[PDB]
């Protein structure tokens, strides 16, 4: 092990282009998308270079091949509550989270890193965030395009956090150190959080925990408003959404 964490995930490139190809069939508006020229981007983003040395310039060719116009009213931010995120906008098609884009989707679940000294992908280690160094390859990326999504925003962002987490917002999570900063004053009006609740019978009211007090009190001073909502039941919460037209909901 050159790094801590783990290697380039099996079959990386078929992975990203076959995800690209999906995508691009899916989703009309990125139709004009060659997903070659997308994965060459993206290689070319890290391939041959430190994998601890990556800055945002390395990923410009790809947010330029992958450059895609999201309805900025309709952006979920999450932290720390993926699997929810998605099934939500999965049904929801409606509200788009950074990996309902080309970018996000291509990459999700996914981990990569290049070596200095060859032009090869490394599948043995990569950098971890933590235990190795932060200009990593994904780490980089997802900063870029967590910031770039957050850029986008407008009018009401949304944000789904885990109630179950002890730091249901978290300052030092991608959306607490990144999106929240990058949220644009002049275009965002509301900040609205949805705190997903996780475990045995009846719950807190979670949007008074001192984090979601000092997640506030920080957008609150960026001149944006505050909302928030408990999810008490995300089972529940998903079933409405899957089928509103329906009494109880
Ligand atoms: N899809 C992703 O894995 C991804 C990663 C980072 C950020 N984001 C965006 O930011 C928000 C969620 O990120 P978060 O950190 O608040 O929630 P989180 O802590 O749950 O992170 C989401 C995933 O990204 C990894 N991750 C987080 N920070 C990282 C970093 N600096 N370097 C490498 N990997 C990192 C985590 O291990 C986790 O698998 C969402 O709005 C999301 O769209 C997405």
């Amino acid at each position: 092990q050159t790094w801590s964490g783990p290697g380039t995930t099996k079959r990386f490139p078929e992975t990203v282009l076959a995800r690209c190809v999906k995508y691009t069939e899916i989703h009309p508006e990125m139709r004009h998308v060659d997903c070659q020229s997308v994965w060459d981007a993206f290689k070319g983003a890290f391939i041959s270079k430190h994998p601890c040395d990556i800055t945002e310039e390395d990923y410009q060719p790809l947010m330029k091949l992958g450059t895609q116009t999201v309805p900025c009213n309709k952006i979920l931010l999450w932290s720390r509550i993926k699997d929810l995120a998605h099934q939500f906008t999965q049904v929801q098609r409606d509200m788009f989270t950074l990996e309902d884009t080309l970018l996000g989707y291509l990459a999700d679940d996914l981990t990569w890193c290049g070596e200095f000294d060859t032009s090869k992908i490394n599948y043995q280690s990569c950098p971890d965030w933590r235990k190795d160094c932060s200009n990593n390859p994904v780490s980089v990326f997802w900063k870029t395009v967590s910031r770039r999504f957050a850029e986008a925003a407008c009018d009401v962002v949304h944000v789904m956090l885990d109630g179950s987490r002890s730091k249901i917002f978290d300052k030092d999570s991608t959306f607490g150190s990144v999106q929240v900063h990058n949220l644009q004053p002049e275009k965002v009006q509301t900040l609205e959080a949805w705190v997903i609740h996780g475990g045995r019978e009846d719950s807190r009211d979670l949007c008074q925990d001192p984090t979601i007090k000092e997640l506030e009190s920080i957008i609150s001073k960026r001149n944006i408003q505050f909302s928030c909502k408990n999810i008490y039941r995300p089972d529940k919460f998903l079933q409405c959404v899957k089928n509103p037209e329906d009494s109880s909901c």
